[PDB]
């Protein structure tokens, strides 16, 4: 028994190990969202401002493609833990790779430093993200009802790190000390790794020390050749295009765009064509197709707050917060703190609205439709402000109001999708259903990598109105099938 080897109390009424992983996940998410908040400005700011001087659209595309690959890397990363290392080994290995990637950005390696950093953080996040979360659930016995509250505490560390790191790193953006700020994130991640190394054995015991489905001798040869050949094809294609001077980021963004649209098709088709899925379960998988489209439309607009809305605010607004006499300069990195702050303050509030309803509360489709409509309206709001003011500089309050309307939509959509990924999941395809709910974000980010290229031809203001309209009309179309989709 893995439960007999660990403490069952010790961290606010939950296993002591939830305390070790809260500290690790806080420091890892602190360094991730800190690095991310700075990265967009580090890329497109001029060389004389200590940036890389990359074209605005290419910097926006790198941000969205980087985010897509982090979520896609969870899929092979969960597999490596399930079949090769176990969840403990993948977490430790993944954490070490994330540290290397942050150190890559602290060094004066310009573009080599940027892409080698992304490479290490993509692989490391894939190995750490799904497996640290798996260990949290395995700390609880089969019939223990504390598990849901345990994850509510676990995901507080995620939003706490996301809130605090842009506030701390705004100083490094202001003085243009990008390397200094990226070293702070590397030191932040090092605290999380040292804490795991000091307290993982006595608090996590034997949980996750070995893979659940180990590979047989023949499978090590089979999967080794297939993976070996895929890693060999990617290396040569990138090397031949580099030395012939025909390698651009368009190669990476187009490959990831294909993966973003191909992966959801492969997963849905497998679950529908399987013989280990009942007629009742097959109808729920069919009913999650329009919900997947709504989730994708939601995450498309929400994730654009890290590379489109913030640059627009920095370039077109006054960047002067002004609320009931409280006026101060609004730092560009602090746009990334609005979303995690409102989740911390209003996630338990919206949770009590549904708990004081029970049967009165709306369906999964109505919650997914409310969320996508609010995300669509947030882009209509800022688009109409740009259209109304034109060349005139408007208040940063309008940009903040856009982020606030989008986070309110996330409070309706994000928890519903987590519950849908487990309730609508077939008995044999639980891990595959967690991948489709995860892919609503990855697919949206893969589309965003190419969707940002429409900003120059359409214009930044029309781009916001077009996306917001597309999101609302498709939501209202899917909303006419709300009684049908409820199965
Ligand atoms: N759970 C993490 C978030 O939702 C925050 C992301 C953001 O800074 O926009």
């Amino acid at each position: 028994q893995t439960i007999q080897s660990i403490p069952q109390k010790g961290f606010f009424g939950h296993p002591r190990g939830l305390g070790v992983l809260f500290f690790v996940e806080f420091w890892e998410r602190f360094s991730y969202y800190g690095m991310r908040a700075m990265l967009i400005f580090y890329m497109y700011f001029a060389i004389h401002q200590n940036g890389l001087g990359i074209d605005k659209t290419t910097a926006m595309s790198i941000m969205s493609v980087y985010g897509a690959l982090i979520y896609m890397s969870s899929i092979p990363g969960a597999w490596i833990a399930d079949r090769i290392t176990g969840t403990r080994g993948a977490t430790l290995l993944g954490a070490v790779l994330i540290i290397i990637g942050h150190i890559c950005l602290s060094l004066p390696f310009a573009l080599f430093g940027l892409f080698s950093s992304m490479f290490f953080i993509i692989i490391g996040s894939g190995l750490m993200k799904p497996n640290i979360s798996n260990i949290v659930g395995r700390l609880y016995p089969e019939n223990d009802t504390r598990i849901d509250a345990g994850f509510v505490i676990f995901y507080m560390s995620v939003n706490l790190g996301a809130l605090i790191s842009p506030i701390i790193l705004q100083h490094f953006v202001d003085i243009r000390n990008f390397h200094g700020g990226f070293l702070l994130a590397a030191i932040g991640m090092a605290l999380g790794l040292v804490w795991y190394l000091l307290f993982n054995r006595k608090n996590l015991g034997s949980v996750g020390m070995k893979p659940t489905n180990p590979l047989s001798k023949e499978e090590k040869r089979k999967y080794g050749m297939i993976i070996g050949i895929i890693v060999a094809i990617v290396i040569v294609v990138l090397l031949v295009t580099y030395y012939t001077h025909t390698l651009s980021f368009d190669l990476i963004s187009n490959t990831v765009l294909v993966l973003g649209v191909a992966l959801p098709i492969i997963y849905f088709t497998t679950m529908l064509r399987s013989k280990d899925v009942t007629d009742g379960e097959r109808s729920r998988v069919k009913a999650f197709i329009p919900l997947f489209i709504l989730g994708m439309l939601f995450w498309s607009i929400q994730e654009q707050g890290s590379n489109v809305l913030n640059i627009y605010g920095l370039e077109r607004s006054d960047m002067q917060l002004n609320l009931f006499g409280w006026t101060t300069r609004f730092g560009e990195a602090l746009f990334q703190s609005i979303n995690p702050l409102f989740i911390l303050l209003f996630a338990p509030v919206i949770s009590m609205i549904w708990l004081k309803m029970g049967k009165k509360q709306p369906s999964l489709a109505i919650k997914f439709s409310i969320g996508t409509l609010l995300a669509g309206l947030s882009y209509i709001l800022i688009g109409l402000v740009g259209l109304g003011y034109g060349h005139t500089q408007f208040s940063v309050n309008w940009v903040i109001l856009s982020y606030v309307i989008c986070v309110i939509g996330e409070l309706c959509l994000s928890p519903t999708g987590n519950s849908a990924a487990v309730k609508l999941a077939p008995k044999a395809f639980n891990a595959q259903m967690m991948s489709v709910w995860l892919l609503t974000n990855a697919s949206a980010q893969a589309i965003n990598g190419t969707l940002v290229k429409l900003i120059k031809p359409l214009g930044q203001t029309n781009y916001f109105i077009f996306l917001g309209t597309v999101a609302i009309v498709i939501t209202l179309i899917i909303l006419v099938f709300s009684p049908k989709i409820t199965k």
